[PDB]
């Protein structure tokens, strides 16, 4: 029995995803900043390429005004140089004007044949400060915009943020049918845990022991059922995976060797679930760390409890893609949840920018 | 003499670009949609890569709301089929929160190595009405904050609508130097002047006699001077290009030869569309596309009617034509290996030779 139920109760595989790292986000040794490493256009689109060569299903292109590539921008020139791969896009909401995401996220979309992920989500633009509570108020407003695009013949939307009148939805129509793209997010809010109830397909949920993941998939599976809806739930953790336990934990104990700064006497919160990586403020707290069997028990016991998406990462992130895709990837059931969910039509849909008649 | 001082007036070159056709700009027949001239990534990218090839200079990425590709996506996904071609994207200011554009600047700066121009137009977001005077005001916010991103450490600027203080330009470092990357935009309001004499780089001027286009380059001009600046100037214009003239006439009559509208109808069954010069055709004015109007004629004077331009002022030139494939082979290899041309990116030394020590490129990363 899954911990809640799930929209994919029966999928026995998992759509199993790198990390683009396009934030400055690649390290050799964590607090140390490495030019080699840095988030160059040539750097994370070889994350991606290497990720796809590997077997990676997803990848999670993160935004945030930090030096590295524009996410939008990053998956597009990606569309250019890769076949299989979905991306995982981090959009902001109201950070672009809603209509014109919507003809992006179209164009986007045909350019990937529907390789396309969002990742929604509701934090400050750079250098403003706007409440909690108006930030996912206009979360809503965007997403219900989106999936009017991608559902209706017009936007008609009046809200606080925005008001929409008649606006044809043909210039935003989007590759994937069947409710378009999919949304990956999460948050732990009381009103991240409603927009993910509301307007979710894939619950994100960061690192924390098991007891406590149920607990949180309880919470925003009350939120979704209100609104006559399930979720599937995804797992975001950075991974250390070697031949042995040993070799695993000592990189770890490698990886913070560097650290110059102030769980067990180990760093672990749960058996194998290292919390030592929260030190170097990542944006990722904990890392599941040790041999590939152990690893791969642990993807077990998340699934059982009703995950089917992880979004995996590890330093450096080239480097570690290799580990988990050679001693990991090729032990594991995978799936593109797009297609899962009908969401990529077999042929090339009957769109404006696809098949459809010009008018 | 040119019709009032540029900033390049020792450049005998011109910046010669097509049109990328991105907004369902594409037809065989005007008011004809066909379903092969979409624009699609596959068709517009086609356009891109063809006038490269050709030996076109830049080319013209619109942004609109309608059936195509948005622009900066585009630019984005063309970087990595192009190498030499100048991108001109058309941004719409507001649209994309602009330390988040500055960014997005950047990362095509660097995906592109300098290739980038950027087209700064002031109209509404799509749905959504503003004022003209608002519209304005908050295109010079814009490209204040875009230029601050570019010669700075950090945004300071206190306006209107945007308010920044002590953010760091590091994630909005361009590729291109000594100013970044350059502004090519018009229009001929009081306010479209005065943001073009006080921000544009390059003013792009829509089609009409000479002695009007003289008028708009004093018009800007006076507004430039100012400011203590000069500007360069674009033309904006269709073409038609064929061995003769006739063949040329004669395929402007082929391409409204569909067109059921009203003078269509009159002449199936003339002072607004017609030719409003010898080479300048207003026809093509009837299918309110972006640009009302065309050079028409054989190639020896369409080289004479660009030489014309060029002892104006003119340093750019914006082509487009119908099919936008078909016209660039046509006025690719009649006209363009005829003309000398330049990058005005180049020109102006806004493209390092080496990479830069941007925090993108060769620069040392900091915690």
């Amino acid at each position: 029995m899954t911990v809640v139920p799930i929209t994919s109760p029966d999928l026995d595989a998992a759509e199993v995803s790198w990390f683009a790292a396009l934030c400055s986000d690649d390290y050799a040794y964590l607090g140390v900043p490495d030019d080699a490493l840095k988030s160059s256009f040539e750097h994370c689109s070889e994350i991606v390429t290497r990720a796809e060569t590997l077997g990676f299903r997803n990848i999670l292109c993160p935004s945030s005004y930090q030096v590295g590539q524009d996410t939008l921008s990053f998956v597009a020139a990606c569309s250019q140089i890769t076949e299989r791969i979905n991306l995982l896009a981090a959009i902001r909401c109201g950070e672009m004007q809603p209509i014109m995401l919507a003809r992006t996220v179209a164009t986007l979309d045909h350019m990937l044949k529907g390789r396309l992920t969002l990742n929604v989500i509701s934090s400050d633009f750079p250098g403003e400060v706007a409440d909690s509570a108006f930030r996912y108020r206009r979360s809503h407003e965007v997403v219900q915009i989106l999936r009017q695009a991608w559902t209706r013949d017009t936007i008609d939307h009046e809200g606080e943020v925005y008001n929409f009148k008649g606006v044809t939805t043909e210039p935003a129509r989007p590759y994937q049918q069947n409710g378009g793209p999919l949304l990956y997010f999460g948050g732990y809010s009381p009103d991240a845990l409603e927009l993910c109830g509301a307007q979710c397909d894939v619950y994100l949920m960061w690192p924390e022991p098991k007891e406590q993941i149920a607990e949180r998939m309880k919470a925003v599976h009350a939120r979704a059922e209100a609104h006559g809806r399930t979720l599937d739930y995804g797992l975001r953790v950075h991974m250390i995976v070697r031949d042995t336990e040993k070799e695993a934990r000592d990189y770890a104990e490698h990886l913070v060797s560097k650290l110059d700064d102030e769980a067990d006497k180990f760093g672990y919160v749960e058996r194998h679930l290292w919390t030592g990586i929260g030190r170097a403020r990542s944006g990722c707290g904990a890392a599941l760390v040790g041999s590939t069997d152990q690893v791969l028990s642990e993807i077990e016991a998340y699934k059982k409890m009703g995950v089917r998406a992880f979004i995996f990462s590890g330093y450096p992130h080239l480097d570690e893609a290799e580990h988990f895709g050679k001693k990991v990837l090729p032990q594991l059931k995978t799936c593109s949840l797009p297609h899962i969910y009908g969401r990529v039509p077999a042929d090339t849909p009957a769109t404006p920018l696809g098949a459809g008649r010009r008018h």
